[PDB]
């Protein structure tokens, strides 16, 4: 690196370079619109080139960092449209970009991308390919500019291979509408782990990082010896540590160290890894993170001999107390592929706090000899309300299970907005269809990774406009408790039943028009005030009022006559559901 662009758009190639570009400077000039974008981005590619043709040429040995900030300073609209920012230019380059950083608005109000007529879209995609992907690119790197750029880059490569399959076949929307979805779905989750993780670093610390990273990473990579997961980790914390502090190139350069360290030493990691490793720069560490896990080594031992049995459990925890816990957790985690990383930081907790009791007494040996017992409930405990939660969703399926999750929840916080406990039953029911298609013995690991995203989104939601101590106490607990403190959240006591308002429960012809979505929304939301209304109703009285209504949907739109009936009937389904609560 003489010059670090042009080794950087060497490595890219122009098209990835391109995009990357375009996403960085949509993440920082979140304001300017894409033609200026489109301006700044051709510019700085006619400039790599220069340095490509002879890497001696003139600013090509600057900075990549430099470069950018001198670009940014270029914006000749930048103090009237971002002004601190533009006080960022008044420093020297270090300075300068640590000034960059800060001031990035997380979140600004940019109104919400309406997704256009499937045709309009299809023909938009054939007439100016790059231009329609383009401006949607930046339209989402500007909406979220913490967003790993590669990351979006991944999304959109996803969002080009869906229109370039849908918009040449029968039906289009039938084709493009389940891809949108769940694009849709997929990159929002994503937007919030990413958040979640940083959170999760600053709140609950390096300790605890480090921990989930042990535990994750032996189920991976169960043939690593210690030594080498230990390695991995102590990288990752540095990585994880270094991206969260927010500076695009630092932590490409360091996921691009470890990817390159983890492929240069598969061997002694993994014999999932060589898919990945071929791959270019640009998808290595994201293929690597999401890579299978490696079989376990096919004859393994107990783990009472080095943990419960050995003398010196006591010696070896006391001399290294956090090298001694990891090595629980390596060797627990890379048993149980099939259990939740929480699950595995619980089951260590368990371990710490018998060693830190037992070791004091005469007798340590005896003290934690039934401590493998108090794994027992520990385990059951997950695996069940899985069990239960999926066999509902069987009987009565999603749209339903979703109704069963919406009346559970409501009696338990009924505080809580409507919106609010539509969408997470809304969201909790989609986790439930995803995870109950895998088998047991990989469902704790599905339920994890989508939940942990349900209950921060719950808990932000929450910390922004708070209304139950006991949501505010599970959304504070630690973080291996957040989960059975919502599940040990009761049926609450307190609550006084809100107050009657007959234009919440009246319902007009609009919704035997609405889409299949928002006749199930409307439905849902009826049935949330009617819980916060009739908090002490009973199964059997809810299921009278429900199997009802939808008796009384059907009457008004199969008539002859809707209007009518939704206003006749609905003052006969109202008057006779009081009554009957
Ligand atoms: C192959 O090189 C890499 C590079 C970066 C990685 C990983 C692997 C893995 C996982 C794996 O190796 O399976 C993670 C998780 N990486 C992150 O940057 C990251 C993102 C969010 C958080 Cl909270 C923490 C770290
Ligand atoms: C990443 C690049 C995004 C390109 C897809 C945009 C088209 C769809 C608009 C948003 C939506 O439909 O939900
Ligand atoms: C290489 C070893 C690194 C060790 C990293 C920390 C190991 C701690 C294991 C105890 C359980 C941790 C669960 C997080 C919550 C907490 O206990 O504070
Ligand atoms: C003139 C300024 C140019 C701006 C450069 C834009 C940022 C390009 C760097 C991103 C490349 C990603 C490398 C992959 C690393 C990884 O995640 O494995
Ligand atoms: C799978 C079905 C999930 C349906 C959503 C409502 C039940 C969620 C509870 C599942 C348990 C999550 C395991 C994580 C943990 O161990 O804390
Ligand atoms: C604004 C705060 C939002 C809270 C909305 C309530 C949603 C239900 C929260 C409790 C359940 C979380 C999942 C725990 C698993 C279980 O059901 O046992
Ligand atoms: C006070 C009493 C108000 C009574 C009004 C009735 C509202 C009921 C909402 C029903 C939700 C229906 C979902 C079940 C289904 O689609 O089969």
């Amino acid at each position: 690196h003489k010059s670090e662009v042009a080794h950087r758009f060497k490595d890219l190639g122009e098209e990835n370079f391109k995009a990357l570009v375009l996403i960085a400077f949509a993440q920082y000039l979140q304001q300017c619109p894409f033609e200026d974008h489109v301006k700044l981005v051709n510019e700085v590619t006619e400039f790599a080139k220069t340095c490509v043709a002879d890497e001696s040429a003139e600013n090509c040995d600057k900075s990549l960092h430099t470069l950018f900030g001198d670009k940014l300073c270029t914006v000749a609209t930048l103090r009237e449209t971002y002004g601190e920012m533009a006080d960022c230019c008044a420093k020297q380059e270090p300075e300068r970009n640590e000034c960059f950083l800060q001031h990035k608005d997380d979140n600004p109000n940019l109104p919400r991308l309406v997704r256009p007529e499937v045709d309009v879209m299809c023909t938009a995609f054939h007439d100016n390919e790059e231009t329609f992907l383009k401006k949607y690119l930046y339209e989402i790197a500007r909406r979220h500019p913490y967003f790993y750029a590669p990351e979006l880059l991944f999304f959109a490569k996803r969002y080009k291979a869906a229109f370039t399959e849908c918009c040449q076949a029968a039906d289009k929307a039938a084709c493009l509408l389940p891809k949108l979805d769940e694009l849709r779905d997929e990159g929002k989750a994503s937007s919030a782990k990413q958040r979640l993780k940083c959170a999760s670093l600053q709140k609950f610390g390096e300790r605890a990082f480090k921990a989930w990273a042990v535990a994750r990473l032996s189920q991976r990579f169960p043939k690593a010896e210690f030594a080498e997961v230990s390695k991995l980790v102590t990288d990752l914390t540095k990585v994880h540590t270094e991206c969260c502090h927010g500076d695009l190139l630092e932590c490409a350069d360091d996921r691009a160290d470890l990817a390159k360290y983890i492929c240069e030493n598969q061997d002694s990691i993994s014999s999932k890894l060589k898919e990945c490793c071929e791959k270019p720069l640009l998808e290595k560490s994201h293929c690597i993170a999401e890579v299978e896990n490696d079989e376990m080594p096919a004859d393994l031992p107990s783990l009472a001999a080095d943990f419960v049995e050995s003398k010196d459990v006591c010696k070896n925890y006391a001399e290294a107390k956090d090298v001694f816990l990891g090595m629980f957790l390596y060797e627990y985690a890379r048993r149980h592929p099939d259990y939740s990383v929480v699950l595995l930081l619980r089951l260590a907790k368990t371990y710490e706090t018998t060693l830190e009791k037992c070791c004091a007494a005469a007798d340590p040996h005896e003290c934690y000899a039934k401590v493998f017992d108090e794994f027992k409930p520990l385990v059951e405990e997950p695996q069940n309300l899985i069990k239960q939660n999926c066999e509902l969703f069987e009987q009565l399926g999603e749209y339903k299970f979703q109704n069963a999750l919406l009346v559970r929840y409501t009696k338990k916080v009924p505080q809580v907005s409507t919106p609010t406990l539509v969408e997470v039953s809304r969201n909790l029911g989609k986790v439930g269809s995803k995870c109950c298609k895998h088998p047991e013995a990989k469902r704790m690991p599905c339920a994890e990774d989508y939940l942990s995203v349900v209950l921060n989104q719950l808990c932000v939601l929450h910390e922004k406009t708070p209304v139950s101590d006991r949501v505010t106490k599970c959304c504070t607990e630690s973080l291996v408790n957040r989960r059975p403190c919502f599940s040990a959240l009761e049926v609450d006591e307190t609550y006084v039943p809100k107050e009657f308002n007959a234009e919440t429960f009246t319902f007009h012809a609009d919704i035997c028009t609405l889409s299949e979505k928002e006749r199930q929304i409307k439905k849902q939301t009826a049935l949330v005030e009617l819980v916060k209304h009739k908090p002490k109703a009973t199964k059997e009285q809810l299921k009278a009022v429900m199997d009802d209504f939808a008796a009384f949907v059907e009457k008004c739109c199969k008539a002859d006559d809707k209007e009518t009936c939704f206003a006749e009937e609905g003052k006969k389904l109202v008057a006779a559901s009081q009554a009957a609560l």
